[PDB]
RNA sequence: GCUGGGUAGCCAAGUGCGGAGCGGAUAACUGCUGAAAGCAUCUAAGUAGUAAGCCCACCCCAAGAUGAGUGCUCUCCUAU
């Protein structure tokens, strides 16, 4: 009864598939990855571009866990041939962040400006020094070094001030109680 | 006997020193990816931040730790 894992999975132009014994070797055009699968739920290559992947109905990881795994591998092969990317608007007096080589510099306003140091893989693009989107390759990898931009300051109640979702609308509360 | 001084020792009111970690796993909490439930959802797979609290680390003890550990070195002649 899965209406996404009865939708066949889009296996795009130039997709590398092959198999590491239990797991599903997915490494297309600019790198490497990993994805580790269960003995109850093997991935067909059905020999027609689509792609299926099985159930087994003893617990109901037949219902559920296939929301992952047929979604999983929608993402990890799209990811390394195009890679998904997340939006950072920065709103306030004197919020910069400039990147000197490797490290960030967000200089938004604490006392030493705070240096997010970009991790082994990721390469981030940066708009001006008023707003940064980050790229990628993953879209769990890529969200966690994004939201720990987005913790240092949140989208603040009065102002707007701070760090933005650039599709999220956070609220303007009436300031000063007015 | 009563006073006035006082080295060493012992004493403080005197002198030094101390409380430190970008180490680990967590609690409330905030999340990422993500179905069941085409949407959503911090969770059912996975994972990140994250406390004077908990565990290592600091300092003293410690193999009677009968589970008696490990290393280096010395000694085994006779009435002595």
């Amino acid at each position: 009864e899965s209406r996404i894992g009865k939708q066949p999975i889009t296996v795009p132009a130039n997709v590398a598939i092959a198999m590491e014994g239990q797991d599903l070797k997915v490494k297309g055009p600019l790198g490497e990855l990993s994805i580790t699968y269960p003995r109850e739920v093997l991935v067909e290559k059905q020999e027609s571009g689509f792609l299926r992947v099985r159930k087994a109905v003893e617990t109901r990881r037949a219902n559920q866990m296939h929301g992952l795994f047929r979604t999983l591998t929608d993402n990890m092969v799209v990811g390394v041939s195009k890679g998904f990317e997340k939006k950072l608007q920065l709103v306030g007096v004197g919020y910069r962040a400039t990147v000197e080589g490797k490290d960030l510099i967000l200089s938004l306003g604490f006392s030493h400006p705070v240096r997010m140091a970009i991790p082994d893989e990721l390469q981030v693009k940066v708009e001006e020094n008023t707003k940064v989107t980050v790229s990628g390759r993953d879209k769990s990898v890529v969200g966690q070094f994004a939201a720990t931009i987005r913790s240092w300051r949140p989208p603040e109640p009065y102002k707007g001030k701070g760090v933005r979702y650039v599709d999220e609308v956070v609220r303007r509360k009436e300031g000063k109680a007015g």
